């Protein structure tokens, strides 16, 4: 069950970025974002994931203020976690 503040499929920015809380149900292959092969990309290894926000599998994303993403998710702004 998603948290009350989870990013939802109906969120305009989620639609624009093609977010899904399950990266296996994402278009990461089509997007081919750089830094890792697409099959390896999900929120947990993204620079925008905020490890100190949320709990468990539901963590912050800088791009979605006030909400939570799933660590196993993906969107088209995926960027390698470099620091
Ligand atoms: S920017 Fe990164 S952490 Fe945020 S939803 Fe997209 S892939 Fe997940």
């Amino acid at each position: 069950a998603a948290p009350a503040n989870a990013v939802t499929a109906d969120d305009p920015t989620a639609i624009a970025l093609k977010y899904n809380q399950d990266a296996t149900k994402s278009e990461r292959v089509a997007a081919a974002r750089p830094g890792l092969p697409p099959e390896e990309q999900h929120c947990a290894n993204c620079q925008f994931m905020q490890a100190n926000v949320g709990e468990g599998d539901w963590k912050g994303c800088q791009l979605f203020p006030g909400k939570l993403i799933n660590v196993n998710g993906w969107c088209a702004s995926w960027t390698l976690k470099a620091g």
